[PDB]
């Protein structure tokens, strides 16, 4: 019945207002005694095993269980409209835990739409946890799938390019095989993959839940069936969300409406100034004229995003140049942040992507932030005119 | 030069008095800004591959490299006379990379002898990461190894009954094969796998190392290749260990040999006044008599240790009422705290174990910690005559 | 020549980008090594008396100087353009510095003028710092003053009814006395104190520069002469900002602007809404019409705000029952959160204000945050209705 | 009926065991909920005038209660054997608090004692609070007394000189006049003032109780009344322990018995050793011959203490020449911590203090720390031989 900008304030803080507090406590402890053995043993049996930890029982072991972690995560399930989700210490750790469970349940192969983050790609190329992978194009996804084929991963806009992907035409081609949408970039301010059909959701946390550029994180918005999974993963493999990262992350939650309303305002303004400069020749956003012939602006996401990225005219030289000669927006990886970063993604997100897959050697990747428009648009457009 | 008991306190803070502050600052940073296109994606590839960072290098990004946690890092490697040392998010996760590391070398197969925590028998039997497990006694250690052999697995103490293993012999068995010492319950205060010829050394920082029940963390002190392949596995997989919990386990670092000292001192004369009830039938502790036939005390460890495990003669009925009439002993997993725990290994912490292998179901696991020896014994005395 | 929006984001980050890291570090080191006895104890005496931490010296011990308190203290003085800043535990400790200054330069008396936060006002009517007071209206100021007045304190919008003050007008009458405005409900985005020639601007960074309710603080924003005074009584008093509390606030001001203005816009929505309510009789709120004779928006105030009081029309009981009946909106006292609060000054935060100066017994003070306002509004609506 | 090395473990760990937890969380909560006007004002009026949170009571705000700071409250009270304890900021904030609670009662006349460390000493001399104050002998306190003094200030062994006093003289010669004894050197491991007759036992947390040199903070041990004072002042003044201050303190009190006991062993074999050196002429440590004539070791000391100082042969010049020529041990400020430090006081510590009250020219204070005791003996004579 709530509204999401309501739902981000007051999502995982259930209880806490009864029990005459304002925000969730950091519980620091690695071990929670247990009443006797009988229950003790049972809620570590339940917990191993994948399940939610039930209502007045201890959560014995912070690999079993943590009470911080779960406010977060419900927090999350309920922005993604999932049933569960599912936190660990990174992105990377969650893609690590989907494709072991995959692994784990019989079905080691993977069907998998580029582009994708550089790490997400390498994963899969290597097949370190037993994965074999077959790179499709949106359209021949339903062909790729084999009778051994666990989940299909899908990233909607792409890393770094910002390719779109129709949700409900993936789904209708992946039929029983669970698909995998990796929304860290439209976030659930933008787009919702549980409504058309995804069974589950990756999220870097990392970027745009923490917002501040202070807190790693990964998690994934799933149905019941998927977070035991996860968990069970998550049980014997240990990599965990620290307390505080959650108690950040969280905390971020309650400001994501207003950082990517305000974001997103200032890159569909960017994007513009941005494609009229001549040392640009193909500037890449959602929200501009002839980038959505689709039209999935609308019915799968309710705004343009923050993120932007851009051909450049001299290539690689030209590229090199403008993120070198940029002073207040700064030369760094990840997004989401606060402040206004910028990077050549073939030389650090996408270096250890295959090079046919590799992204442009023209390309250049922007997060925007929080900073006044003309401030940012008078440092790029110098940082432009220094080549 | 200086003694183990001096390292421990300045371990790791190297630089800090010149700097002008007294302990290492808790940086949240996610990613790392980096000074050009050229260096940035230099150290990039540098540290993706699994090598330290250099000298005047951007971190570039937390999942490559994170300077608290190198800073744990290089205060464990010194103290166990280890090259490198590898920091995870949980002992389990430090587990995971390592038997990663070796299936992505093309060598799955793994010698473990039991008995081992609860989870890394679970890990190993499911073969969850793509490795095959050969379950062998100390002796057939030669036999049980096979041309694809990556490791050899021992821990001694072992977790819960404190079997003792004669490392010496396990690395003469081994040969070529490199053997992984789980060094959580000696800790570098008591025992040196790497001077026994030991490749790696594992410990789950959550114990003893934090020391305080409130950091989970996991650490492999290892020569430069293993570092390197662990670093590899870290960098992708992304089980990381949050700065704060870094900061703590370091912090614990300081305290080490005080705190296992004042334990091993308390343990010593709790397991002789134990011995001596009618209740407890068989105690066993390593510093008591006959429990060393091999002459590893002196030899390899220094000390008797802070865990005691005992066999009670009314079965898994006495072993039961036991941990729950105990009152200032709390009935929780974990060890290594400042508080004594005591539990029922068969029902919790090896819970996870087959059937044929899981512990005595007589048999209780002890942490002593720094409380009065009087105040330990009186409480631990009524629980028993509670029976 | 940057926008306020700008350096909101990117104050107090000086060298952080050259050093290859994205957030300010949280040092918790409590003392600071010292290169030799000559220059540790020429920083020693430099910080006890007052002065700022010169560069490439030691910081000698905490409550002299602390790195990240500084950094987040140069963040706000930018953002009020003050020379300089000082930060306490919280708002309490930066008035009670501030009353200690005056009184050790031998000018205890003050003239202040009333509504002021409970605290503030019962500091002063108490005089436990060896002040005396002379309550007065903003008209009579120039009269009250004595030859042994230290300071003049308005508060604008006034706590809790956001009664509106002439700080042009104030200073004109102060004359050679410094004037000290608590600037907390306006915050640097909507008043500039120091432009109208303010000596001292004071903030409860507890509440808006904080902005998560999680982060206890104080900071007056001031020349170099009052910040030398404040230090001095700061070094000896030690009310000291904890170095994660100034983490949370510098970190609290990147997102000051987006959430100032999208709580503004919510509260002018509300204040209308409120006012056609019959259960209100009165709704006291800047932005609404009538309320801003002296036309002080625009001249002083940027904007209307995000706090909101009322007077009931039944008095004492329909105000009760209005906060009782609350769900969304919390009863709890604090302001500038991204939730919702609502109080009765009269029963908390004016509790120990003397019974001639306490506000109305009709009268409620509410807080905006950052939630839908049509999800505000219905709760507010059904909290009225229950009476 | 504990042990103190039991009720340093477990002491203000009520409850936790009892809800599942292992150790007491985070609290950042700046607000707490009230559940109706009458319950939440009646708890504002109960904390604001200083009295102790009720059970099943709402906190307010944090400047009124705080659960975490309130847990280390009842851990030192019960080491020190107080019936409360009030926490601060810093050391300096509870000296400042118990001035103002004096001051306040109608008593600013204080009896001091020298030496005292150089701010407790030059806030008294100073008389920022409203104080007057008479120093005089520790034979000299009754006839110091006037009918306005509120207290006998009196510190042993003192900073940085070590001189002991005799409590249970000062407290006979101060009749009914209180007593604070400031125990931070001594810590409630060896002296206990409260059984001497002490009213209140003021100690510097950042020393020792934190132990880790991470953690300011300053506490008052004491009766229920001067309890209630001090939380009347803290109310309204705001000098408040961050809840991590808080569990920093907390989490040390749980090793303090067996970090003062190793760092007491290594301190009396040093000073013997720094005895029979001829650069030292005169070694102040309590434990060695002649160093206590009225027999307070045994009697009010259980221990020598891990404090060293010295008076240099050579004067002002070998003094400073030791302390610059010290590699291992650390030249800063600050005592208690895991590291050795040293310091010259005339020229830090009590650089504050009255040219006829400062220490000795020739004078250097050491706090010995938790490293071998060959290590920090080699490093001492080196930089003694470097003169
Ligand atoms: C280096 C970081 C960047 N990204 C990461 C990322 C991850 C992986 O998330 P962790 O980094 O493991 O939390 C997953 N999925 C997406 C769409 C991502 O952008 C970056 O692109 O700049
Ligand atoms: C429940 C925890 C216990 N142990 C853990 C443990 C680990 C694994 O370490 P993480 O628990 O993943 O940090 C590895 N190796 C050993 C010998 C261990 O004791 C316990 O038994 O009490
Ligand atoms: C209970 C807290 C509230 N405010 C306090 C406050 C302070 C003092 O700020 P510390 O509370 O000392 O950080 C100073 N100045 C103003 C205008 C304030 O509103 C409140 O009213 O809800
Ligand atoms: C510079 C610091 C030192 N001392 C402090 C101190 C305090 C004052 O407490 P905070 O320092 O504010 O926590 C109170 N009481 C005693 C006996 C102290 O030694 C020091 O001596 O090295």
């Amino acid at each position: 019945s709530l509204h999401p900008e309501t739902l981000m304030v007051h999502g995982g803080m259930k209880g806490l207002t009864e029990a005459g507090v304002h925000v969730p406590a950091i519980d620091l402890s690695t071990t929670n005694p247990v009443n006797d053995v009988a229950t003790g043993g049972d809620s570590y049996e339940w917990l191993a095993t994948g399940h939610t930890l039930k209502d007045g029982d201890s959560a014995v072991y912070q690999r079993l269980w943590q009470p911080g972690v779960a406010r977060f995560e419900t927090a999350l399930a309920g922005l993604e409209h999932a049933e569960e989700a599912v936190a660990f210490a990174t992105g990377m750790a969650a893609m690590t835990a989907a494709l072991l469970a995959a692994v784990s349940a019989g079905t080691p192969h993977i069907v998998a739409v580029r582009p994708l983050y550089g790490g997400s790609d390498h994963l899969l190329e290597t097949g370190l946890l037993g994965t074999t992978v077959t790179w499709a194009k949106e359209a021949d996804i339903a062909s790729a799938i084999q009778d051994d084929t666990g989940l299909v991963i899908v990233e909607t806009p792409a890393n770094p390019s910002l390719d779109l992907v129709d949700l409900d035409s993936v789904v209708s081609a992946a039929g029983n095989v669970p698909v995998l949408v990796d929304n860290t970039f439209c976030t659930p301010v933008l787009q919702q993959p549980i409504s058309h059909g995804a069974a589950l959701v990756l999220h870097s946390a990392t970027q745009y839940l923490g917002g501040h550029g202070d807190a790693m994180g990964g998690i994934i918005a799933t149905n019941a069936d998927w977070a035991m999974r996860l968990r069970q993963v998550r049980a014997i493999t240990g990599a965990l969300l620290h307390p505080m990262g959650a108690y950040l992350l969280h905390r971020g939650l309650r400001t994501l409406a207003v950082r990517m309303r305000a974001a997103q305002t200032t890159a569909g303004e960017l994007a513009e100034r941005l494609d009229a400069h001549p040392a640009i020749s193909v500037v890449h956003y959602p929200g501009l004229k002839g980038q959505d012939p689709r039209g999935l602006l609308g019915r799968q996401m309710s705004g343009g995003g923050a993120m932007i990225a851009m051909e450049l005219a001299g290539g690689f030289d030209a590229a090199r140049s403008f993120v070198e000669h940029c002073n207040l927006v700064v030369h760094a990886v990840s997004l989401g942040g606060a402040d206004t970063l910028i990077q050549h993604p073939a030389s650090l997100t996408h270096r250890p992507v295959a090079a046919t897959a590799k992204p442009g050697d023209g390309l250049i990747r922007l997060s925007v932030g929080l900073e006044h428009v003309d401030d940012l648009a008078d440092d790029l457009i110098a940082a432009l005119d220094a080549s």
